[PDB]
């Protein structure tokens, strides 16, 4: 699934090298979008069905810049309990492709999946939380333009997204809903619990409360609000976009 603008009023695919951000202008709003193809326009248009936020990380390494692949499409899911907080997923120990890192469930949009069975498959694919009919509602959040590597420090990028973000608003609590999780431990290591103190902390008390059957962990601010390096590394440590998420979770709340 890839990802087209509407700069004129017959959209056009984006060129890999490109600034999404850059053509539709750190950050851009109202953006508005359609998933049936994802697209883009600064201005509305018939198919469109949200007004979101995009943003790209300062270090973005197409915004630097200004060839045989395009702009990959994600979805990534802020799972809010009735308490309030809401689920991250330290990705996998075993490695290959930003290991140790704090996200929300996510991956890539399938191909004629709509959005919300993107995310709500994703978050069972690595939580195996199912969700029951009726017992959530969701709005979507934002866009994040991110590449692997990160940026130009870490070597130019070979994949380049469009995050979208999704919050699903859950009316089960938080007890409830860590009962009946079941993660996979080749996708992840570890899950956590965020409340909004934390999570403005995180965005902008010292230790947090398992690692993976399933050993309990205290995770200590110092992780959690550690910044992203220069030179490459694998540490423990939350994603930008993630940040960017869950500035909107706020945001919402
Ligand atoms: C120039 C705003 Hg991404
Ligand atoms: C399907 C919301 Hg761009």
């Amino acid at each position: 699934v890839r990802v087209q603008l509407l700069l004129s009023r017959r959209p056009e695919s984006v060129s890999f090298a490109r600034s999404v951000c850059g053509l539709l202008g750190l950050g851009t709003w109202p953006i508005h979008c359609s998933l049936k193809r994802l697209v883009l326009s600064s201005r509305p248009f018939p198919g469109a069905s949200a007004r979101l936020p995009l943003q790209r990380p300062p270090f973005c390494p197409f915004a630097a810049l200004e060839t045989d692949r395009g702009v990959d499409l994600g979805v990534a899911v802020i799972l809010q309990s009735s308490d309030k907080t809401v689920l991250l997923t330290r990705r996998a120990r075993t490695l290959s492709v930003s290991p140790n890192l704090w996200v929300p469930p996510g991956g890539h949009v399938e191909l004629e999946e709509e959005l919300l069975d993107g995310g709500l498959r994703e978050l069972w694919e690595e939580s195996g939380l199912h969700l029951p009919q009726g017992q959530f509602s969701w709005v979507p959040l934002g866009l994040w333009e991110s590449a692997y590597p990160p940026r130009l420090s870490w070597g130019l990028p070979k994949y380049h997204h469009i995050v979208l973000y999704l919050l699903v608003i859950s009316q089960e609590s938080q007890q409830q809903l860590q009962a009946r999780i079941q993660p996979n431990p080749n996708e992840v290591s570890a899950l956590m619990w965020l409340t909004p103190d934390v999570a403005a902390a995180v965005a902008a008390l010292p230790q947090d409360l398992p690692s993976v059957r399933a050993r309990p962990l205290v995770l200590h601010m110092s992780t959690l609000l550690r910044m992203i390096p220069t030179m490459a590394e694998d540490k423990e440590r939350v994603s930008t976009g993630t940040k960017f998420a869950l500035k909107l979770w706020l945001q919402h709340l």
